[PDB]
């Protein structure tokens, strides 16, 4: 309804009230939401650094030698969004097969932003899943689902 700019222009007071993470039954910690979200919205930000990705192997090599947890999202084959040490909430968004929110790369103002939309209206309580790019069994549970990641 509104133009993408104006609806991006809101979001870091929005997802601290519409979004939490907990543990999750899919995998480790996951993103949950907190109040019901309308079909089409914009939930929150993936928010990180916009890294190439031929700098994303060594990246992850020099966090998982530190034990700290190595949080990317695959923008596509050339770049990347680092979360590692400058992200927020939508790092623990576990993949679905039958997802609620899906992923786009927006570009407001110049600077690109990875931001997340809701397929469906998802309701209070729900896991917040997207459909991952790309192995690893998958464990959404989904009728429908694809078994691997
Ligand atoms: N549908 C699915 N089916 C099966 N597995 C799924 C599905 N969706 C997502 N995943 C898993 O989640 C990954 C994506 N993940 C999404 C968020 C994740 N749930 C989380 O809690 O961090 C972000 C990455 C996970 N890493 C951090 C790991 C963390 C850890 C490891 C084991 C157990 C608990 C926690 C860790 C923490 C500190 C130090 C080292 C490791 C980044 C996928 O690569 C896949 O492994
Ligand atoms: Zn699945």
């Amino acid at each position: 309804d509104l133009p993408m700019p104006m609806r991006f222009r809101h979001l870091k007071k929005t997802s601290k009230e519409a979004v939490g993470v907990y543990r999750s039954p899919i995998h480790g910690r996951g993103l949950f939401c907190k109040r019901n979200i309308d079909a089409g919205e914009m939930v929150i930000e993936y928010a990180g650094i916009v890294i190439r990705s031929i700098l994303t192997d060594k990246r992850e090599k020099y966090y998982d030698s530190k034990g700290i947890g190595c949080y990317m999202f695959r923008i596509d084959d050339s770049e990347v969004v680092d979360a590692t040490m400058h992200g927020n909430a939508a790092r623990f968004i576990n993949h679905s097969c039958e997802p609620n929110c899906y992923s786009r790369v927006i570009n407001i103002d110049g600077q690109k932003h990875i931001v997340i939309f809701a397929m469906r209206k998802i309701y209070r309580g729900e896991e917040l899943t997207y459909d991952y790019k790309f192995k690893l069994p998958c464990n959404c549970g989904a009728k429908k689902c694809r078994k691997f990641l």
